[PDB]
């Protein structure tokens, strides 16, 4: 579990969204695994306007930060689960690291700022929805 709050904003991986989120729906995308609603408190998280490849994520099942090397945003192939059939994931980048299903929602960072959130994994990969994209976050 876990979120990105910058300025009004609550940033969730979609699978994970609830009734609220749904409620105060801005924006959402099933193909990015990635969902954004309306908050009244403000957030202060900074979002990362940038290409770096190098950045520290968090990861829950070890309660620890970890140090990654990660691609580029693309679009990758991730296998059918209870919230989505099987499909091409956009805007997503991995990693070599840890992650169980639990971790999604652990941010990643770089010294600009936050980068993504975990939203896949598994065979000692871990994968990031990236949201340096959404310049639409800070206004
Ligand atoms: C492959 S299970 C796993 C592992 Br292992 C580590 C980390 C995370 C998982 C869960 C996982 O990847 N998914 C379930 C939730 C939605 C995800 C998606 N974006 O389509 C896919
Ligand atoms: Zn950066």
């Amino acid at each position: 579990s876990g979120a990105i709050y910058v300025g009004n904003y609550r940033v969730v991986n979609r699978h994970l969204a609830t009734h609220n989120d749904w409620a105060n729906l801005v924006w959402e995308d099933s193909s990015r695994d990635l969902l954004v609603s309306s908050t009244t408190a403000q957030g202060c998280d900074t979002i990362a306007r940038c290409d770096c490849q190098t950045g520290v994520y968090y990861c829950s099942s070890r309660r620890k930060h970890y140090p990654v090397s990660f691609s580029k945003p693309s679009l990758i192939f991730v296998e059918a689960s209870e919230y989505y059939p099987a499909r091409y994931q956009s805007h997503l980048m991995l990693a070599v690291g840890h992650s169980e299903p639990g971790d999604c929602g652990g941010i990643l960072r770089c010294q600009h700022g936050v980068v993504g959130i975990v939203s896949t994994g598994g065979n000692g990969l871990v994968g990031f929805a990236d949201v340096r994209d959404l310049l639409w976050l800070d206004e």
